[PDB]
């Protein structure tokens, strides 16, 4: 009884990181040749890359006349994009009081009698 | 030559979404023993969790009231120091 040779390397069990690879063959005329039907090697061993994803931008809001938004972006080492996700936005606001400032730009007054 | 009985499996080589593990066992005297002597299998295909960074806060601006916005960064990862949240970025044009 004979090996036969080997077949081609097949699919790496991971695109980054590091994966395994296997290749096989035939022990012909027999159960059991000397060795193994199976032989096993690293592949895909580079890590893996920063994938990146932007927020959406903010609305547009006043400067004062110039208006601005914001954006950020979400960074991950990742093998997959889809494995990347920007959430909801979120939004805060607070009061001004009718003075439109007491508790956001100022804080309360203090008078000295 | 006899094979040994096989050794205990190996570490992962994942925390989660899929890896591989190996066994291995010894031909005792000599190298010729009919099959192998590494199997591997799949372990931990837990998927990974899904781990969340909240981006900063916008400044804030103006609607009486006044109002600021920031994102969720969301991966499927093992290890949240693989997720990060990029720099603020600010567009502006003149307007309104
Ligand atoms: C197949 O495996 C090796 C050859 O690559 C030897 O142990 C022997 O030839 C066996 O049949
Ligand atoms: C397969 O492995 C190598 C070729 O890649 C050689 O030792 C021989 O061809 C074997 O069958
Ligand atoms: C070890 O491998 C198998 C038993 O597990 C047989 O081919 C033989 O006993 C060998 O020594
Ligand atoms: C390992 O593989 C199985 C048990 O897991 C048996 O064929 C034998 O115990 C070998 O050493």
């Amino acid at each position: 009884m004979f090996w036969t040779g080997w077949g081609p390397w097949e699919r790496c069990t991971a695109q980054c990181g590091g994966g395994i690879q296997a290749r096989r063959r035939i022990c012909e005329n027999g159960p059991d040749c000397a060795g193994c039907n199976v032989e096993y090697q690293s592949c895909n061993t580079n890590p893996c890359p920063e994938l990146k994803k932007t927020t959406p931008w903010t609305p547009w809001t006043p400067v004062n006349h110039y208006e601005q938004r914001f954006r950020y972006t979400c960074k991950a080492r990742l093998a997959d994009p889809n494995l990347l996700e920007v959430g909801r936005q979120r939004i805060e606001m607070r009061y001004c009081s009718s003075d439109g400032t007491s508790g956001c730009s100022t804080g309360t007054l203090e008078v000295l009698f």
